[PDB]
């Protein structure tokens, strides 16, 4: 049991993947409790008064989800509530909020009340990112750093002695971690940091890349765009091993690429890949949306043999990165042979828990646990 592990397995659980057809559909019910340590609601959002507040009062309130996670508490789960996400940091509201000493402190109660109604054992904080919104460093002051740094100490001080947690999903970008981020301040105060350790490549780089690479790759244009580089340089600016959670991901980044003959790393890209059925995004693909395309549509799979990263898989000018459970099983050995805190998945819904793809429910998530509960390193 995972409970009485060293480690945490931090699941995400998402409100949105309601809003899918057919065996992409996921609902509260779903979740798997034997599978997570502590779960993690995505999203709530800061409303225009500067009070967190839900973003989907239909799931949330009115079909009762925020009720229906907070359910598995009785399986000896942490239900914590996130804040932000991606799409809520695109504009100034969090900057505003943070540079506001005196908005800060009217949030900082309304959120413990928030939590405390729902019965919600924590706070999650996913501003993306202090400083650099959307990762646009060009964007916020740099006195965002000091403002989050002072926003996480005065919410720490009124949950901790409640007994309730707080943590943050933090950038696995170098950039990002020294415009954005007082390290020192965050890893005393946050009971873990969920380090986002994946999207380091996407249609946005206009060629083929991996979501989440472990180890340096002789082709990257940088020496930092890995886990293996990311946890450390979060060690070294000042976090103890154990606040750290490495995330890992249950799903791809897609690509179309370009009309040249080649389909490796590197090669010029058009577009995101064409969405999947389930997930509608273009130039993202869940798990059991990449794994049902290799074994039912003859996409081709390469695998790294050094095992620095997972494989990518292609059909056509169709290209997908991704992580297999060989290369979690890599990822978590990693994590454990680095004593750090534990890993994190996002998402739940985006593994294969249908067991549409024949290697068993959840086969990514599985693997993780498998592997953390493993003694062998
Ligand atoms: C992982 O990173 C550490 C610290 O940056 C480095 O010493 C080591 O070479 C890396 N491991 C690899 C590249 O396998």
């Amino acid at each position: 049991s995972l409970l009485n592990s060293r480690y945490k397995l931090v699941c995400y659980y998402t409100n949105w993947s309601w809003y899918r057809p057919g065996i992409g559909k996921y609902s509260p019910e779903d979740i798997d409790p034997s599978l997570c340590t502590h779960i993690v609601y995505g999203f709530a959002v800061l409303g225009n008064d500067g009070l967190m507040t839900a973003h989907d009062t239909w799931s949330d309130y009115d079909n009762r989800f925020y009720e229906r996670v907070v359910e598995y508490k009785r399986y000896g789960i942490k239900v914590s509530l996130a804040l932000g996400g991606w799409n809520d940091s695109a504009g100034d509201k969090y900057s505003k909020l943070v540079n506001d000493p005196a908005a800060r402190a009217k949030f900082v109660q309304h959120a413990v009340a928030f939590l405390e109604k729902y019965g919600f054992d924590g706070l999650d904080l996913d501003w993306e990112y202090p400083k650099c919104w959307q990762v646009d460093c060009s964007k916020g002051p740099d006195s965002d750093k000091q403002g989050f740094a002072d926003l996480v100490h005065e919410l720490s001080a009124v949950l901790k002695p409640k007994g309730l947690l707080l943590s943050a999903a933090v950038s696995p970008n170098k950039m990002v971690i020294d415009a954005g981020y007082d390290v020192p301040v965050l890893a005393r105060l946050l009971d873990w940091i969920a380090v986002m350790t994946y999207d380091y490549h996407g249609q946005w780089d206009k060629k083929t890349g991996h979501v989440a690479p472990l180890y340096y790759h002789p082709d990257d244009d940088t020496t930092y765009f890995n886990a293996n580089y990311t946890i450390h340089y979060w060690m070294e600016k000042g976090t103890p091993a154990s606040k750290i959670v490495m995330g890992m991901p249950m799903y791809g980044q897609s690509f179309t690429i370009e009309n040249r003959g080649i389909h490796g790393l590197n090669i010029p890209v058009s577009d995101g890949g064409e969405p999947g059925e389930y997930t509608r995004a273009k130039g993202f693909l869940a798990y059991y949306e990449i794994c049902d395309r290799i074994r039912n549509s003859g996409w081709t799979v390469v695998k790294d043999p050094y095992q620095r990263m997972g494989p990518y898989a292609y059909k056509g000018n169709q290209w997908v990165s991704f992580d297999d459970v060989e290369i979690i099983k890599k990822k978590v050995n990693f994590i454990k042979s680095l004593n750090l805190g534990g890993g994190m998945i996002w998402a739940l819904d985006l593994d294969d828990y249908r067991n549409r793809c024949g290697q068993g429910k959840h086969p990514l998530l599985n693997a993780i646990k498998t592997e953390l509960l493993n003694p062998k390193i």
